[PDB]
């Protein structure tokens, strides 16, 4: 099956209750897919350049009021009370971001400066549309904003549709479709401005090359916006990713730096997330894998079982090597039958079952068993360490032959 | 000087402001011990065999009228309303941890069961209060609820001792006052209850030969709990570390076990922190150190550094093999006197600074030293490594 709700309870990834809408309460297994996808967007944020923050969740009404999208968006913001003072709670990263940028005197010479976060934000939706992880009212957002100049927005564009088709591509997203948002009606900034912005989407596009489409008028009155919809196994669309320019929040926000001619100048920002929520991300992936999500993210990547009590502390000196080798392993001890386990741990979607026989043990081998129900034989125990190891490292979508 | 404000300003590990007051904005830097703590602790809730979760920002202020604390706290909650229902920003982990023990039919063969959280908890507290990183609105918990029956309760405290001790030992605080709170007047449970209650938490001390005092009266209405406070190298005494008793919130949110003599029990909760606040700790550990983080807490471990040109190949290879082997390193090519360059990073605290000159490069050598002026002179490359890796995974208070 391909329903993520019912997956999630049936390998006990998550849940979700009345008395908290749209807000996932992450179970021990759900929240270590949640921790590798971390850590797999931490070595894309390493590899690219970027500085990891975290921002307060809430700030003074004052300051959103500043920012120009109160009017706009004001019914889909909580809000919350203390000694006379309003603060919402955030929606969006953005602005204390620029808090941050703020904090010392900016020069050229720091730009470009890329900043993101695993940011928690809270939107107030109405709860009819809620719907499992897709749609939620908390949310942990991929964000990031790049603080450049005019010059550099081109280039820093082509990075982040870089880092776009490189994660998806991770996890066996290929086909995409990319839509070029263009100005709206009402607008700031000049049309020369929106020339040159707009321009500078489409050539960062060409230059990848990436055909695209555009979304005529669809834009922000701040500025355009490239958004990216991957599609599944089942051929269905979601839309995720999004890299957005912005000529109006850092001069809302007072953000400057000074120029090489010596002069204050306002930085250009561009938003830009890749997965987009991280809730509805682990969502699709459930969906897309139908719970056999690759070993680099399974919760359990290795059961290491015996067929009979003799084979136990073999079980128990190999289960530590692997606890060892770094991967997330559990001994199966149980007195059961093989098939018993290896059908238990087959419906838990568990990568890889290391069987233990007599011949096994006398050999220093393992039976390798994959959760497809494929034998691979038996296998040196320190061969087939490092193999595993390799998967897990190099985030590999196939598991091993032979 | 060892302010961790003023650290935190020269090292760029975080600031405050008045439009979010008593809540942290952590930079780069900071963010990075910040997660470093984080990896820290997750390697003891192995060790300790925690579960992780997490749990939602907030939940139905009728769920939160269900444990008990509303009459006592809501002035110290933080409200915010959507569709006719007012929810809470939550204060505290356990309720929602709860909601996860309530999920599937749970028996006597799961217990133990130890759930862990790294718990983003607001506090609405008075704003004249809030100094630094010490007294906050926001913070993060090193929370724990441990799930248990009665008789398990010795054991599972015993290990919360244990895990105390060890976690303060890596930082090295050694000096522990530890504190127990006895039966208050307004309380649940007949007082053999409590007998039991403050005998499992006495003998669980003795038996480890800690010695502590008795604080009577200072108990909450649930249950008798121990706190530890440790000390700094100025002897100011920090209250951090909690394990706290609970015979009232699993029963009020219907929680419940299959016992095995085939009937519903009410399990018996412990609650628990050791470092308390990730943020507090924090600010304790910059003051305690001075900004002079222990290799595995600096947000950059390594400066490798020219004198001249000719070198900035070698400093650049040398710099990749640092990275590969997971440390924290930056490359310093710039045109600048090796005296500036050094007091520079000096100045930012980093544990190592790697120097290269003709001699380095011909002989495939670094020259070593440390920002408390110490000069190991010319060591061989991969050496080197080994011996910052072993600091690194050891998480070593001392340099070489
Ligand atoms: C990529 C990231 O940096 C960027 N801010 C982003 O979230 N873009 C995706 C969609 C952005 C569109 N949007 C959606 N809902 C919002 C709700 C509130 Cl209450 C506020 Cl104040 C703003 C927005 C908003 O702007
Ligand atoms: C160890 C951990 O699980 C435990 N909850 C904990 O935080 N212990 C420290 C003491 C915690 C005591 N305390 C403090 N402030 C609160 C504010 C609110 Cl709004 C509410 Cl509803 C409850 C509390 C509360 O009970
Ligand atoms: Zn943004
Ligand atoms: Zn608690």
């Amino acid at each position: 099956g391909r329903d993520h709700r019912k997956i999630g309870k049936q390998l006990d990834l998550y849940h979700m209750q009345e008395e908290a809408p749209g807000m996932v309460f992450w179970h021990n297994d759900g929240w270590t897919i949640f921790r590798e996808l971390e850590v797999f967007v931490r070595s894309k944020l390493k590899e690219y350049q970027y500085q990891e923050v975290k921002g307060p969740f809430m700030m003074d009404r004052v300051l959103w009021e500043k920012t120009g999208h109160w009017d706009n968006y004001k019914d889909a913001m909580f809000t919350t009370s203390s000694e006379n003072r309003e603060y919402c709670i955030k929606p969006m990263n953005c602005p204390g971001h620029v808090q941050i940028f703020n904090q010392g005197l900016k020069s050229y010479r720091d730009l470009p400066l890329r900043m993101a976060e695993f940011g928690s934000c809270h939107r107030n939706e109405p709860s009819g549309a809620l719907h499992g992880l897709m749609r939620v009212r908390g949310f942990t957002q991929d964000d990031a904003h790049i603080f450049c100049t005019e010059e550099q927005i081109r280039d820093e564009v082509n990075a982040c549709i870089r880092m776009v088709y490189d994660m998806y591509s991770t996890f066996g997203f290929e086909k995409i479709v990319v839509k070029l948002s263009t100005r709206p009606d009402k607008r700031i900034g000049s049309d020369e401005m929106w020339d040159r912005a707009e321009a500078d989407l489409a050539v960062a596009l060409e230059e990848n090359n990436i055909p695209f489409e555009y979304q005529l008028g669809e834009g922000a009155f701040y500025g355009p916006k490239i958004e990216f919809t991957l599609y599944d196994c089942l051929d269905r669309a979601w839309q995720c990713g999004t890299v957005q320019l912005d000529f109006s929040l850092p001069s809302r926000l007072s953000a400057s730096y000074v120029g090489e001619d010596n002069e204050r100048k306002v930085p250009v920002m561009i938003h830009r997330a890749i997965l987009g929520s991280m809730e509805r991300f682990i969502g699709i992936l459930t969906e897309e894998f139908a719970g056999f999500f690759p070993t680099w993210l399974a919760p359990v990547q290795v059961v290491v079982m015996n067929i009979t009590d003799s084979q136990s502390e073999y079980v128990n000196e190999l289960t530590q090597k692997l606890q060892n080798a770094g991967i997330r392993v559990k001994a199966d001890l149980r007195n059961e039958k093989i098939g018993f386990k290896i059908r238990e741990h087959t419906l838990r979607r568990v990568p890889y079952m290391l069987v233990c026989g007599d011949k096994e043990v006398e050999a220093g081998k393992v039976a390798v068993r994959t959760r497809r129900g494929k034998d691979l034989g038996s296998l040196d125990v320190n061969d087939v360490i490092e193999k595993l190891q390799q998967e897990i490292r190099s985030r590999s979508l196939q598991q091993l032959e032979e």
